[PDB]
């Protein structure tokens, strides 16, 4: 698709068999989802937002579909304001900025 | 331009006679820059994300140049750890997400 930015670029994702809404965020280096259950072991990770750094859970090599496009990569889980697809998976689906 | 997301989409902007580096951020509703002076009236606002919220000053109808493209819009100024170009200005330069 070509997605304009007059509104938030919210899209449907699928992870763990579940559909969710997430924001395509080119400012986010890393994908971060709201609290949920994922398989395997996790590792600690700090991410920095506008108000400082917080600790989230890092799960690697997670299958996730984004607007119908398949990805497998790192998914962080924590108290994000909204589900966010960050540059690590936007690159995988071949997303670019254009003007 | 077509901008890759392998790295942070950092561009040069010109605002208030100043050259600055800023992130093209599709997750940001608003443009938010580190502390600087801008002309005209302003009013306070709070913006937030992971880490919490910060207080900023809101200036309207500010002229900014982004990668050579001129635009007009609201700029927020405050203690952000990164200069952010948000959707309110990305729309004006014709910026889209594409995959
Ligand atoms: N990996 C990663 C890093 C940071 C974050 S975040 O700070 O939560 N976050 C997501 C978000 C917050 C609020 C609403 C919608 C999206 C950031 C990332 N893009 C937009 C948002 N921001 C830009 C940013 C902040 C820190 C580092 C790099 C960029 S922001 O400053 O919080 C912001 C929030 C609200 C408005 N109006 C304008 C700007 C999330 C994941
Ligand atoms: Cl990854
Ligand atoms: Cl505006
Ligand atoms: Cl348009």
């Amino acid at each position: 698709p070509q997605i304009t930015l007059w509104q938030r670029p919210l899209v449907t994702i699928k992870i763990g068999g579940q559909l969710k809404e997430a924001l395509l965020d080119t400012g986010a280096d890393d994908t971060v989802l709201e609290e949920m259950s994922l398989p395997g072991r996790w590792k600690p990770k700090m991410i920095g937002g506008i108000g400082g750094f917080i600790k989230v859970r890092q799960y690697d090599q997670i299958l996730i579909e984004i607007c119908g496009h398949k990805a497998i990569g790192t998914v962080l889980v924590g108290p994000t304001p909204v589900n966010i697809i960050g540059r690590n998976l936007l690159t995988q689906i071949g997303c670019t900025l254009n003007f």
